[PDB]
């Protein structure tokens, strides 16, 4: 099964690619995806009293689903790497934010870490 | 077409995870994969004269695919992203071997940028 395997690696991947300033992330749990990541021009990098909350919408034209962390950091272009077909789409809406926020909030660790 | 998709990412990515020494990498284009990138505790991290020249073997107990690019960067864990069954081994074998070469020397790219 290539759903367990997944489990051998950490929950979030933070990426990066030569040549390019937006960055990416896969997540290896359910719901699993690669997406990519992409920064405001005013982007700060310091961690929020409150714990992140952002919004996952259809947005640009054609309208594809984005995630807005609302402090700078979006994720889009996303492909999903479980094959299921979700039985509950406000269920998997709502599991796919809450991966989303954790990702957002993992990347603002990577420059506290830094800066330690 | 999830593979369509794909192909709005670059072709290969570099990851990391807090918490973890061992790195990770996704390979976007066919054949399409996620892999663990470990490192020898001698890895320098000087590129070669000649181009990387990996082998891909089974390793370990119990055996599991590896590649080993010869200059103490390894890959493991393989999972392949794509769910076509190849025709043809050898061949698949051969195309993964130099989606990892490329990927070694990638890597070996990451350090000389930061050098500059
Ligand atoms: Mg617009
Ligand atoms: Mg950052
Ligand atoms: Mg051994
Ligand atoms: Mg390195």
């Amino acid at each position: 099964s290539k759903n367990n395997i997944f489990n051998k690696y950490p929950t979030i991947i933070h990426g990066e690619a030569r040549g390019e300033n937006d960055e990416f992330v896969v997540h290896t749990r359910y719901p699993r995806f690669l997406a990519r990541k992409s920064f405001d021009d005013n982007f700060t990098g310091e961690m929020p009293a409150k714990p992140v909350n952002g919004e996952l919408g259809q947005i640009g034209e054609p309208r594809r689903l984005a995630y807005d962390s609302r402090l700078g950091l979006w994720l889009s272009d996303f492909i999903m790497l479980d094959n299921n077909k979700p039985k509950n789409m406000e269920d998997w809406l709502g599991q796919l934010k809450a991966a989303c926020d954790r990702i957002a909030a993992d990347d603002l660790m990577l420059n506290e870490d830094a800066a330690d």
